[PDB]
DNA sequence: TAGGGTTAGG
């Protein structure tokens, strides 16, 4: 049995009239829903326009994501890997991005090392191992861009990543300015 | 379009 967090998808952009029932009826097409709910105001009971669906297995989750775009109650919605309440605190945790920051990679790390680990998550468009433009010294971090934002989401929700023999930290890439506003 | 009375007590 895989962890609940990894078996759940956040469903954003829900139609004003989507319900626990209409949501379920749609996503059950890709698996056994162990949970399905529409978040709404506790006071007015008005829909907050988003919800979650949870499958019995991550394979069923992958099936659902491979079926995008998803239209529910006539509205195109936005299914996303569910980011934990804890991680939802980090800056840009909910951004739709196709690039990741990979920090703490050994000096002798080469592109093939990155591909050997990251290709399993999706089509890689660009790989950039950073160096100091002036000294030419390796800075110990890289950037990897994918063709699908879900590749990035599938990655950052995992805790560990082994590249060139050792663990490395992987986060959603924030722009120069986002990093600044994040400081 | 970020969570459902779901987060520090001898």
């Amino acid at each position: 049995k895989e962890p609940e967090q990894l078996r759940k998808l956040f469903i954003g952009g829900l139609s004003f009239e989507t319900t626990d029932e209409s949501l379920r009826s749609h996503f059950e097409q890709w698996g056994t829903l162990t949970d399905c709910v529409v978040m709404r105001d506790p006071n007015t009971k008005r829909s907050r326009g988003f919800g979650f669906v949870t499958y019995a297995t991550v394979e069923e989750v992958d099936a659902a994501m491979n079926a995008r775009p998803h239209k529910v109650d006539g509205r195109v919605v936005e299914p996303k890997r569910a980011v934990s309440r804890e991680d939802s605190q980090r800056p840009g945790a909910h951004l739709t991005v196709k690039k990741i920051f990979v920090g703490g990679i050994k000096e002798d790390t080469e592109e093939h090392h990155l591909r050997d680990y990251f290709e399993q998550y999706g089509k890689i468009e660009v790989i950039e191992i950073m160096t100091d433009r002036g000294s030419g010294k390796k800075r110990g971090f890289a950037f990897v861009t994918f063709d699908d934002h879900d590749s990035v989401d599938k990655i950052v929700i995992q805790k560990y990543h082994t590249v060139n023999g050792h663990n490395c930290e992987v986060r959603k890439a924030l722009s120069k300015q986002e990093m600044a506003s994040a400081s």
